[PDB]
């Protein structure tokens, strides 16, 4: 069932667009978010264990995606371990602090052994070139496909060494909006180039980002 962020199936209308999709209208704990007020609070840490691994790289139509085949890529927070299944893009920022979109905006989705979601998010800023990415970004298909990169991609490289983060419930992004999502919203922000972004955008073709969602009853911990 045919979805997208312009023209007539728009997030917006996600909700009518099948019967599955119903929960994108009627959620009450939705992401993205405006992250505006908080509750300052002692949150568990975050214990990277990424490395190199053979990922390959896919647009869906709607992102920019990096597969990983096989676990290896985890992330320990308070006791369970959650496994790296793919990363993948948003141009320009779906969730916001305080109002401020970033010009783009990259997820971490994971799985605990009970197949309870995880998605680590991190924002960045305009700057320089992301040479971090360039690896990603010299085979990005550009129509949609598939295609398995022969170098080693070690997203450790993408990660902060400094891992405050902020801590919400929420939903996917994208159709059918599937809430009991974990959202870790790491602090520091990393960089692009405009160029990089107007080129996944060129990908993608258009801004990817859903609008963000009410709170309601949520307290976002920081
Ligand atoms: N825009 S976003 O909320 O971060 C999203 N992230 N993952 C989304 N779906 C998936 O990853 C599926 C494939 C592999 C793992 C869970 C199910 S939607
Ligand atoms: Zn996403």
């Amino acid at each position: 069932t045919h979805w997208g962020y312009t023209g007539h199936d728009s997030p917006e209308s996600w909700g009518n667009l099948s019967e599955e999709f119903r929960l994108c209208s009627t959620g009450k704990n939705q992401s993205p978010v405006n992250i505006t007020e908080t509750v300052s609070g002692k949150l568990p840490a975050i214990k990277v264990n990424y490395k190199p691994s053979m990922v390959d790289v896919e647009n869906n139509g709607h992102t920019i995606q990096v597969n990983y085949p096989e676990g290896g890529n985890t992330l320990t927070v308070n006791g369970r371990t959650y496994t790296l299944k793919q990363f993948h893009f948003h141009v320009p920022s779906e969730n916001q602090i305080k109002g401020r979109t970033f010009p783009m905006e990259a997820h971490f989705v994971h799985l605990d052994e009970n197949k309870q979601p995880l998605v680590l998010a991190v924002l960045y800023e305009a700057g320089k070139t992301n040479g971090r990415l360039s690896s990603i970004w010299n085979v990005m298909p550009m129509t949609a496909g598939k295609v398995k990169l022969n170098q080693p991609f070690d997203a450790s490289t993408l990660l902060p060494k400094r891992l405050k983060y902020y801590r919400f419930a929420g939903s996917l992004t994208t159709p059918p909006c599937t809430e009991g999502v974990s959202w870790l919203v790491l602090k520091t922000y990393d960089h692009i180039d405009q160029a990089q972004a107007e080129k996944f955008t060129r990908a993608v073709g258009s801004e990817n980002n859903r609008p963000v969602q009410p709170l309601n009853a949520r307290v976002v911990i920081e």
